[PDB]
């Protein structure tokens, strides 16, 4: 009644894995990092070796307790511990060894692009949205189901496996649950359920027409929960883990990595959305009790659900491709500045683009206009042009396809974008975040606590041990602990219009690729 | 005799001049140069002052004799001066005072647009090539007819003085030679006369119809005569010009800067063309003695003429306005590089653009496909992009546009070319050459002896002078005493192509203004 409570939250991401402690005022104490291994072995794929991860998230878990014993010797234990990561990276391992038969492919892996092909002809007969009312998704070689595909027929223990009766597959909650429990526990969350493209959204239960349709035998599929409840105990003593522990924790989190920062930003009501700025972006607003889909190509999926059958929140989902990325290019491929915060004050020392647009569409256009022809393009150009004017230029850029992205999502869910809150290390630039409210036309609010993502699993699993009681409790003690910067608006109804007209033009000057 | 003989060359530029003395050798053994004030009394003009002009000539021929009488003992007199000229450049001054009646509008001064606006329509019924089969020349701001015309217009003291008459227009050449000469004479080369628009090609002598429709009295033109000859005798002494020459000196040759450099690289036969690779590009292509016309906006232009009504050579003119300047703006604008050494060394470090193609059409585009909508343009990049490729598209965009007008030039005149010569400062760039031999097809011959321009003149002062008696003695003499470095073409027919199709393709991109 005195000491303090603590929830622990393993953070496994695509390059690392971090473990966050937090307390009871959704302070982050203890925090520590390691990174696993980007293999690459043909142009286009990206595979992680499964067991690195588990040992990463241990040796994480182990090292952060430790330092958190340092700095409160009077504590006991840990209430629960929260999972939150990377979707769609699947995992496939053997039920009796429990070691994985092959490295994972990743979300962004390309190996399964002619699987997605043959996906479309023979099934949907063309459609890449054929069944998208089932899973909210569009074919392609992000989701799951697709690289479970590809390991099946390309990988001879994966096969073997199969017919012996001793496939698991799984995504990385599912994975880590696993061996965190010792193989005692197979089951996965409903937000990455999602993105498997084997789950009936509405209904949040595996779809026999797709499993079968797909050629991927049910056995080989978790059990589907809530993102807050018993999923499980931490069991294992990899690194030290259970002894570093002291006494039995519970894992009673579990939620991906993009739904995990909408709830760490406290976006329980319809029409609040998070974008989260990283080498590129994931814009995703909450849009009620109810799914809604797409007419623009967005993805629908699950925003969150609080314990078995409490209400199932739903959620549009767009994103960019470069963000971060394009920062970092114009630093490291193209000499524009060097330190990082020579960005800002570039694009600022310039009072616009002056006739100049940069599309930085590296990796081709996605959002609300598919379109991977699209290359990296600046049009408009004089000798008066500078390195300030490109740099304000890619600013606003990654601004105007956000302002895109949420132009379709409040038609696609017929809602207004209350307000938006951002996060990802770009949100450090004040003047992308001043354009980006003059656009979108709403607060940009930018947290200072900015573990946001690890909070959203912490607050999974403490809302399930009774750390915090409510929503209401949560948003509360935000309110007191973690302030925030709040931008906004102030533009011209004639210069927004201006900047989009003008950008509309370059787009038709993009297309390049094949 | 049998002594060493030197011929010197005036080279009147738009920021400076400079008077070269050159030995029988074809080498320059003094060299002096002096710039005059560049006064812009409002945006898009520029106008020259005669007087200022006409001294630092004196001053720089003064110079350099007197630097060489101290350096070679062998040295005692000059054969004779040659003349050469930034042309279209217009002086209006008196016949009594021998002063100007203003200052001169120089050939890029854009005073005349409404002139030329009004004439377009008013004479040619909206057709800009009215005159074309005539002069060889569009209407344009550049020509002297629209300068004259303006000053009348504008200038009480010249319409003053054109009443009296005691009015005398006459380009740099003429002006040049009447001070040197004290007011003795009043001439042109047959190549300054044809940038003037009042000249008929056909027979290379003023034009009664032209005259009379833009209101230009005869009266106020010098005679018409060739690029090699007696022109005069210097008698003035003004900065003891006459002092240091000692003898009296003949001024045996005239003409105009472009034409001088297609003479100094010995362009002698139909089919032998140059480029000059400074801030942009002008390519002159020799297409014999019949004049050749152009469907596709290329300048026809006389090319030269050696003695009095002696055989006439004619050329197409084309130019690309960003070379150069393309150089410097990456390096001043956008910070891709500091030492110009480090420009080829960089393209020299990718082996292609890899898909980019980088039109820089930052004031437009010239050439064959004018386009003032044209502006610079970027497409094709991806994160593997890096500065080093765009410096390289830049270099390859540079010569793409020079085989376009090549290829234009070709069409126009019946013929293949032959070889190209180089020279401007952009011609060091090894990679540069190399790219356009391979895409051209052609040896590329770089002088070691790079004064071309200024030897133009010499040769022509000199062949009239007989201290060379003919074109294949100044080519042999050329061969035997001054380095030719050969780039021969070295790259392949199907790379040639692919960087020629995406060329294509991204000129589509390129229009942006309006
Ligand atoms: N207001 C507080 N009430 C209770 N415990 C706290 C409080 N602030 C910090 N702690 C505890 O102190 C330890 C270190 O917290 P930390 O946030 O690093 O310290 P601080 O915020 O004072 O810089 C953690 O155990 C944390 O739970
Ligand atoms: N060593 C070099 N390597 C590459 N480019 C050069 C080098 N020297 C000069 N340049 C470029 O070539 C141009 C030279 O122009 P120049 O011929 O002197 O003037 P103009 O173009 O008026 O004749 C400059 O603009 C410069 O950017
Ligand atoms: O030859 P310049 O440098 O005087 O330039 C004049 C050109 O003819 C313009 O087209
Ligand atoms: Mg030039």
């Amino acid at each position: 009644p005195f000491t303090m409570k603590y929830v622990g939250s393993i953070d496994q991401g695509t390059t690392s894995t971090r473990f966050i402690i937090f307390d009871e005022r959704q302070r982050p104490v203890s925090v520590h990092q390691v990174p696993h291994t980007q293999h690459t072995p043909h142009p286009g794929w990206l595979e992680h070796d499964p067991m690195e991860i588990f040992r990463s998230a241990c040796k994480c878990m182990s090292v952060a307790i430790a330092k958190l014993r340092q700095k409160d010797a009077s504590f006991r234990k840990i209430e629960a511990i929260g999972i939150t990561n990377q979707r769609e990276t699947t995992v496939a391992w053997d039920r009796v060894t429990k070691e994985p038969l092959c490295y994972a492919p990743v979300w962004n892996d390309l190996r399964t692009y002619d699987i997605t092909k043959k996906v479309t002809a023979e099934l949907g007969g063309g459609d890449s949205m054929f069944a998208s009312k089932i899973t909210g998704l569009p074919v392609s070689t992000y989701f799951a189901a697709f690289k479970m595909r590809w390991m099946l027929e390309n990988v001879p223990a994966v096969a073997d496996a199969c017919r012996r009766g001793t496939l698991c597959f799984g995504t990385i909650d599912t994975w880590l649950m696993y061996k965190l429990s010792g193989g005692k526990a197979f089951v996965t969350d409903v937000t990455n359920a999602s993105r498997t493209f084997l789950m009936d959204l509405r209904t949040r239960k595996w779809s026999p027409e797709l499993c079968e349709k797909l050629k991927i035998p049910m056995e080989t599929l978790p059990e589907i929960r809530s993102n807050s409840e018993l999923f499980g105990y931490v069991e294992t003593d990899e690194c030290g883990v259970a002894a570093a522990l002291n006494e039995r924790t519970p894992i009673m989190g579990s939620i991906g990595d993009q739904q995990s920062a909408l709830f760490g930003n406290m976006c329980f009501e319809k029409g609040e959305a998070k974008n989260t700025y990283g080498t590129g972006c994931f814009l995703l607003m909450n849009v009620g009790e109810e799914a809604r889909f797409s007419k623009h190509g967005l993805l629908s999926t699950v925003g969150f659900q609080v314990g078995r059958d409490g209400p199932c929140y739903y959620a549009l989902e767009g994103a960019i491709a470069c963000a971060g990325a394009t920062v970092e290019w114009m630093r490291r491929n193209m000499n524009l500045f060097s330190h990082i915060t020579e960005c800002e004050k570039l694009a600022r020392s310039v009072p616009g683009t002056q006739g100049i647009v940069f599309v930085p569409a590296f990796s081709g256009l996605l959002a609300p206009y598919w379109d991977p022809s699209a290359r990296g393009t600046i049009v408009g150009m004089t000798l008066k042009t500078t390195r300030a004017h490109v740099i304000r230029a890619a600013l606003q850029a990654i601004a105007l396809q956000l302002n895109d992205v949420v132009g379709s999502m409040k038609r696609d869910a017929g809602l207004n974008l209350s307000s938006l809150r951002v996060d990802g290390g770009l949100s450090k630039n004040g003047l992308l975040m001043e354009i980006q409210a003059s656009l979108l036309g709403v607060d940009i609010l930018v947290p200072s606590m900015h573990e946001t993502t690890a909070l959203g699993a912490a607050l999974c699993a403490g809302l399930a041990a009774g750390v915090w009681t409510s929503l209401e409790e949560v948003k509360a003690v935000s309110r007191r602990e973690n302030s925030w910067k709040t931008v906004s608006p102030s533009g011209s109804a004639m210069e927004r219009e201006a900047m989009i007209a003008e950008w509309r033009e370059a787009l038709k000057r993009t297309k390049w690729a094949k």
